[PDB]
């Protein structure tokens, strides 16, 4: 198997960043895990589709030869971080130039969400995103507060519940990728 993780974030020390590491770990060796880097992406628009962006091309690839796809972001003011909606916006574009209404690298791609923070409203954005533009959203979404001492340690700590879900989000899937 061969699983995607996405980051919402660029920062190294980033609290989904570090609930990434966390699931990458409960699924050990039942799956090939990699980071998608996408640090510098063209801001997208129709006028430059003609035309070869590297940055591009390259996670168009890895979202292709993954079996599924794992975010881990943050929610500003309610939403789907910037730069991870503007990645979208170009994954989300038909293969062919030919047939602007043709599928897309994300056509039929399994892939669910965890974000690390306090809200509610998390996923709703996600959970309406994800599926119009035709990925099988695997709905286990596992929401991580974060704790009082990590501000000061800068290292975020989850309760064995939340770890529960996490691990049981990990499984569904990896059943979703089975089927």
């Amino acid at each position: 198997k061969r699983i995607l993780f996405i980051v919402g974030s660029f920062s190294e020390g980033s609290f989904n960043r570090q609930l990434a590491k966390k699931a990458e770990t409960i699924i050990g060796d039942r799956a090939q895990v990699s980071y998608l880097s996408y640090d510098r992406v063209p801001f997208f628009n129709q006028d430059l589709e003609t035309s070869v962006h590297p940055e591009v091309a390259h996670a168009r690839e890895e979202v292709q030869e993954a079996d599924a796809i794992w975010i881990f972001s943050p929610v500003y003011n309610y939403a789907i971080p910037g730069p991870v909606k503007n990645l979208l916006d170009w994954l989300s574009r038909s293969l062919d130039l030919s047939d602007p209404t043709g599928p897309s690298v994300l056509q039929d791609k399994i892939v669910t969400v965890s974000s690390v923070a306090n809200g509610a409203e998390v996923f709703e954005d996600y959970r309406s995103l994800l599926p119009f533009i035709r990925m099988h959203l695997v709905d286990q979404l596992t929401g991580v507060p974060i704790n009082s001492e990590a501000w000061s340690t800068g290292i975020l700590k989850v309760s064995a519940e939340k770890l529960a879900e996490l691990s049981a989000q990990a499984d569904a899937l990896l059943s979703a990728i089975e089927n």
